[PDB]
């Protein structure tokens, strides 16, 4: 019960532009009051599979949202599927779906919901990953905590790029970050 | 110490003094994972010299430093930029009722990161990172963290904030950065 | 036994171009399903000690490989010496070589060995470190999991730079990353 994950296989579990068009590999490991997070993305099909900005200049970014309720349970309006998001057992999941993961949630005082109080940048982490493992193919991964509505908690991943890529497959290197846990 | 968290609390009440008294909120969370400390940091400047940056009118205002000084027991010293009042072990979204006496297991390893001496100074006592002002991807600032290079203390952690862009009326409040370092014990 | 390391002293322990020409400082700390890794390098002698790309225009990269068997034991073809790699005991290592460290190995489902199947980039982590702690002397540290032959598991560090450095000592700042554990 110290690790919440997608499993490490490559079976599509995520819907960006069309049903199960991607594998988001996300591993959350509870190190007390901090969650250690490891993420990568493979797109297998649809609009974001093969990037061509000569042909499609406007395709420059997309977002993957994980929305959670009071008990830390993934809501079905998330881009990530509920089917294999669960606590770890081996290279797989526990047999039954979890009902509480509040200790894996981003801290609401650290990272508050939108309000008429001043909005601070500390609820964001920026990173850069590399498409196809090539050092001249950067894309920015921007992670934001608790800024979606219709949820108690949220983790959102925005992927974007500034280069004009021609036929570059969107599959990434891995990035590690952390965040402050709710409890 | 095992698995505990030493932190500033995660609210936005100013706890830190850069240019003038309580001009900033340093949010710092140190979590012990055995022989390494997992660190998470951000900064909000609320007042004074470094609150709103304009390098057109003031091209030479480009960097500043925040120091955490520790004694032999890992207790924060009063002359650190960070105030002692809310630097303590975690309890809920606040701190334990007793001001801590021992945190040597949270201190940067002195063999890995020695104090200044006339022996060769190696770069491994530094971690560089980049954070973004206002959460804007075109507003980077460098956060340089250095271990055990201060004097008048047994241990130290120093944060130097710098930028090479010419900012015009930009509020210095940052995204978050994560790093680790080797623990003394 | 929760940390495998090199001892954080300055005594050479690694062979890049000639015997004991470097000190690799590597600390691997098990946080359940993830290994938290911290790395830096000091080159003390030989070809890579002082970089001069006026004199030697093509000297722009090198690699340090850690190769492991089925029990997570370091193999002798590794650049890092076997005598220097063990579980932590104080500021030193235990006197006896360990027999098992499978819990510290990179996960083979997450990071499979080379094959005829499609290779994904998530077995790579990119970072940048700074020579001599100077902010204008970046070098790229590319870390790759389980891609070497002659082993069950591997961690390889490729160091490279694009700048024309003139008489710059190769000793680095520190970088942190994580990876998914085999067990
Ligand atoms: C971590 C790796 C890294 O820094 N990659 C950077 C890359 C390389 O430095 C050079 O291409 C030499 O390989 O240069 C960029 O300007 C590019 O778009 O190509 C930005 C990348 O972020
Ligand atoms: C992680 C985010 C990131 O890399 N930001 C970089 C930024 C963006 O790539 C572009 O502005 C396109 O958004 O480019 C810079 O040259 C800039 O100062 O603008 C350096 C920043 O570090
Ligand atoms: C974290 C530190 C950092 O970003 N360093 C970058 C550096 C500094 O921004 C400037 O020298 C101003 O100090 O600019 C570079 O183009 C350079 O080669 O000099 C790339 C470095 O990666
Ligand atoms: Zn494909
Ligand atoms: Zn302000
Ligand atoms: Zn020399």
């Amino acid at each position: 019960t110290r690790t919440l994950w997608t499993t490490p296989d490559t079976s599509p579990n995520c819907t960006i532009a069309q049903d199960k068009d991607s594998k988001l590999t996300l591993v959350l490991t509870k190190c007390g009051s901090q969650i250690l997070a490891n993420v990568s993305l493979i797109v297998v099909a649809g609009k974001y599979h093969i990037i061509n900005n000569k042909t499609n200049p406007k395709i420059k970014s997309f977002t993957i949202k994980l929305l959670f309720n009071k008990n830390g349970v993934l809501l079905d309006n998330s881009n990530l599927g509920k089917a294999y998001w669960n606590f770890r057992s081996g290279n797989s999941n526990v047999s039954t779906a979890y009902e509480k993961a509040i200790g894996f949630m981003p801290n609401l005082v650290a990272y508050p919901k939108p309000s008429n109080s001043k909005k601070y940048a500390r609820d964001i982490v920026y990173g850069t990953i590399y498409l196809g493992g090539k050092p001249d193919q950067p894309a920015v991964i921007k992670t934001t905590f608790n800024q979606e509505t219709g949820c108690e908690y949220s983790i959102t991943f925005n992927f974007s790029w500034s280069k004009t890529y021609e036929n570059v497959e969107f599959e990434t290197t891995s990035f590690t970050f952390s965040y402050i846990a709710q409890e």
